[PDB]
């Protein structure tokens, strides 16, 4: 009973992805990406996971099922990251962690949880979010509102436009913030923008979602959490969907997990264990590889130096290609103040280009971007850059 | 909003697991465990998949995301399996595989797609099956009805009150079988009567939904393959779900496939396209280790000689213990006719003790059983066999 089935809209960044090779042309630079790249345009595999991954051959004797919640080490890991080493939140144990399979099934596993344990019916995201977020909560029978947040004229936080509509918001709805390096657009809240955040949504009864993938792209990993954190010494609960997909460069082996915070040590058990019936009733139990990767870099000193000096590696790369950017753009020269590029964080950011113009980028120079004028930082090099900004001040 | 919320039911195996690591008495036995072990009640990580997982070490390059499916060699090698190497069904591309994670994953993404994109509302599933089935429908908003299965007495198939339960069925409702090793009972259907279930089912409108977890337990890879087979060459339509924690020790890397079959290649595509939606909905794209380890096994000559037979050396091990189960309680001595126990196939039977008995067992004696009776045979070891049987003729 399949062949009245409508086919599945075509993947907004999967279609690019066909479409650019497919172009027999070499001069030809894919900057709709989703993923990092280095100077040499691969995305590697890290050292440091590379000697975990030995390490993990070695020793590994069984790969008998995980619990639920997956190995009892990452889930101590991931919140010394999130909440700080000696966070009342851990002191007092009022977070519970799940392993999931990588980011997106931590938003699914909460949406579930969501839906079946509470009264929650409207998940608030950003306009714009990144695009799966419509479509995970939607599955799980949660509506999505969206709430103000860029300025498309400035290029920033349109702060009281977005302070403005999250007031449809009623208690009991679920706002969703972006921990760091927003995606798509790279404009974050400063930490007094963040703490009148957490100040309005205690007024108002928010549940606090967070999902933070970037954790180390914009500053520095306890910088990086700093939102977070304002958000979670105010709130008595709130979940937080974190990947480890980017920062570990760990994509393809799932890696991230739902933490479930609430106001004690018996309700965060009592509703965990709910949690856990909605992992069960899903994958069963999660992907050991990835998240074994992670605990045992996260847990040695020497394989976590490692790590550290190879995010830092990363960081510092988008950031030089963001300031490489604006300034070879004023080199080839043309009317423009790109200099917004500068300011904001991550892989991603709108260059501002009218779809009219990513249409002529892609079909008169092979250089293919999103047609919302989303460019990846890191799909550029030192060496395709020049090229790079010929194309686009040929088209402005 | 999380302190109103009821804890989870107390997991059916899982509680006495939690039970038995508290029990401080080492002559006890843990016969409810789930997994296989062998005759040093480990469960230990193939020759076969080390081999395998030293080459990935060595020869992966990126973790970069697979597409929504998986690897492609994946569901090439998956769907031979299953099929037939020359299948019909390959041969004029019907089927379409996505790589899931784990066998329970691969049953939520098609208790999804199902959910979302046909008219299915109930799910027919076998008084017993393996418990989790329930759960997982339902939280894709399926029905549950079950249909007459066992035969307590005689402790075999009643197949006319399977055949006359089932009536009740109407023509869009999905029918779930267990392809070999049926899950809680050990019986299987015999080809002839698979044949008959098949011819009754395309009469009557079943969607099958072929839940397949133990390939190569029951006789044989191609043998165990013949039910499903008899079910494949007589429809235009069937789902499998399929499973490669036992057949490779690969538990907790969470590796199946949910294959797809339909009338043709353009309706199979079509369709496809609305499971890959409903996975990136869920956790976007699957773990590579489990199910990459699997491809180069089952495509490397050498490595796949190997796993065949330690595959065979364990549906043996599961073979000689049932047997010497049997007889050793013939020697030990009580009014019996546990024969039955050698009918069955895989690791799992009724062994036909009571609840009460079970407890006892527990209790005076440190041997734990599932509270149905439910015993899984390669908890058993030529060296524990004694003082187990000793144990049961003692509460008989
Ligand atoms: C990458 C990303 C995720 C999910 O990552 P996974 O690959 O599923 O681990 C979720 N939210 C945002 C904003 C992301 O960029
Ligand atoms: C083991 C099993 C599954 C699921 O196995 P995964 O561990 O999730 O791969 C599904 N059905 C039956 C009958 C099983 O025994």
């Amino acid at each position: 009973m399949f062949e009245n089935i409508t086919a599945a809209p075509a993947d907004p960044i999967l279609g690019l992805a066909d479409l650019f090779r497919a172009d027999e042309r070499p001069g030809k630079i894919n900057l709709g990406i989703g993923v990092y790249k280095d100077e040499t345009g691969k995305t590697p595999v890290l050292t440091s996971v590379k000697k975990a991954e030995q390490y993990l051959l070695e020793n590994e004797t069984t790969k008998n099922y995980l619990g639920i919640d997956g190995i009892p080490e990452f889930g101590r890991c991931t919140q010394e990251l999130l909440f700080g080493k000696g966070s009342a939140l851990i002191n007092d144990k009022r977070a519970r962690t799940a392993q999931t399979p990588g980011g997106t099934g931590a938003l699914r596993v909460a949406a579930d949880f969501l839906a079946k344990n509470t009264s929650v019916k409207r998940v608030w995201v950003s306009n714009p979010s990144w695009p799966n977020h419509k479509s995970v909560f939607n599955s799980a029978g949660l509506e999505v509102r969206e709430y103000a947040y860029y300025d498309a004229e400035n290029h920033t936080l349109d702060f009281d436009a977005l302070i403005n509509s999250l007031n449809e918001a009623q208690a009991g709805d679920v706002v969703l913030f972006h921990g760091c390096c927003h995606a798509p657009t790279g404009i974050d809240p400063t930490l007094e923008q963040w703490q009148t955040l957490a100040q309005l949504s205690v007024e108002k009864g928010w549940l606090p979602l967070f999902d933070f993938a970037y954790q180390g792209f914009a500053r520095g990993l306890e910088e990086d959490a700093e939102g977070l954190r304002a958000f979670a010494a105010m709130h008595k609960e709130l979940i937080v969907a974190s990947s480890y997909s980017k920062n570990f460069g760990l994509y393809n082996e799932r890696v991230g997990a739902c933490t479930l915070v609430a106001a004690d040590s018996e309700t965060v058990d009592r509703a965990f264990s709910q949690m856990k019936a909605a992992i069960l009733a899903n994958y069963s139990n999660p992907p050991a590889h990835g998240a074994s990767v992670v605990a045992t870099i996260l847990s040695n000193d020497a394989l976590r130096a490692i790590w550290e000096q190879e995010l830092t590696d990363m960081r510092q790369r988008i950031q030089r290609m963001r300031q490489l950017f604006v300034n070879t753009l004023q080199e080839k020269g043309a009317n423009r103040d790109f200099s917004f590029i500068i300011k904001q964080n991550g892989m991603f950011s709108f260059s501002g280009l009218t779809k009219e113009q990513v249409l002529r980028l892609r079909e008169e120079f092979g250089v293919y971007a999103v047609a919302s004028g989303l460019v990846n930082v890191a799909g550029m090099t030192p060496d395709n850059m020049a090229p790079l900004c010929e194309a686009i001040v040929a088209v402005l």
